[PDB]
Formats: structure tokens, C-alpha cells, sequence
């Protein structure tokens, strides 16, 4: 597999029609997973499944600018399960990142960072065994 945390370079940043696919398996007794689509030190799109926040499972998404986190967007639909294989697809669309897990739509996150072509790295971290991470233009 791959070593987590893993860095996937996104040459020339992201663009509408670019699809990022992450395959892996959640560790037993997981606490968190995180995708960090980075513009330099800023995080344009942070996707953070939390497996135990006050005994609830929640996906937290946010942007970090100049080292400050913004206002979080939260989703109680939670398709992940400890110990199980998953696929995350992030499709960049004109106004938002669209995320599907295991072929089912999960959430959309509107672009806050506007310089999409400078979002040049995806960091993948957390309690997972990472099998593959790649992109294709669709
Ligand atoms: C570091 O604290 C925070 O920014 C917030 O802290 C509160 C608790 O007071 C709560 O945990 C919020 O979820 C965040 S935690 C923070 O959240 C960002 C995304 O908003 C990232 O996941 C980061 O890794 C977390 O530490
Ligand atoms: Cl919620
Ligand atoms: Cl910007």
C-alpha cells in the first residue's frame, strides 16, 4: 500500500472535471481520517471524518487561511466504518468540491479558495491503511 501521511502532488492545482480517488481500509478502532487539499500552507478543503466526537460520528469540513480555521461545515451522514474498505471520490466542479463515498453522494463544499490552480497538494492522513490515491480528468 502507501505510507500515511501521504502526499499526492496535484500538478498545476485542481480544475473543474478533475476527479481524485482515494482507496483504503479504515483501521479497527479508528478515531479520524483527514484529506487536506493544500494551497501552500493554506488548506483549501479539509475533509475530516471524526469517529468519536463526544460519542458521535461526524464529518467536519473547513478551510484554513493564514493559519486560522474558518467556520466548519458539518454532516451527520457518516458512510465510514472501522475495519472496512472505502473509496472516496472528490470531483472538482465549478462552484464546489463534490464528494462521494462508496459510489454514493455524500456532500458538497463550496469553494472558498478561488485560486484553484494553486491547490497543488493533497495530504491524506489518519487511521487508515491507504491502498491508492490518484486523479483523472473526466
Ligand atoms: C483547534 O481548535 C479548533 O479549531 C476547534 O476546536 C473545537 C473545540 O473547541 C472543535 O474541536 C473544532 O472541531 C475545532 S478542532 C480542529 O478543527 C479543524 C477543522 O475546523 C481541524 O479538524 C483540526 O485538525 C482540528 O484540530
Ligand atoms: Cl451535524
Ligand atoms: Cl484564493
Amino acid at each position: 500500500p502507501l505510507i500515511v501521511p501521504y502526499n499526492l502532488p496535484l500538478p498545476g492545482g485542481v480544475v473543474p472535471r478533475m476527479l481524485i480517488t482515494i482507496l483504503g481500509t479504515v483501521k479497527p478502532n479508528a478515531n479520524r481520517i483527514a484529506l487536506d487539499f493544500q494551497r501552500g500552507n493554506d488548506v483549501a478543503f479539509h475533509f475530516n471524518p471524526r469517529f468519536n466526537e463526544n460519542n458521535r460520528r461526524v464529518i467536519v469540513c473547513n478551510t484554513k487561511l493564514d493559519n486560522n480555521w474558518g467556520r466548519e461545515e458539518r454532516q451527520s451522514v457518516f458512510p465510514f466504518e472501522s475495519g472496512k474498505p472505502f473509496k472516496i471520490q472528490v470531483l472538482v466542479e465549478p462552484d464546489h468540491f463534490k464528494v462521494a463515498v462508496n459510489d454514493a453522494h455524500l456532500l458538497q463544499y463550496n469553494h472558498r479558495v478561488k485560486k484553484l490552480n494553486e491547490i497543488s497538494k493533497l495530504g491524506i492522513s489518519g487511521d487508515i491503511d491507504l491502498t491508492s490515491a490518484s486523479y483523472t480528468m473526466i
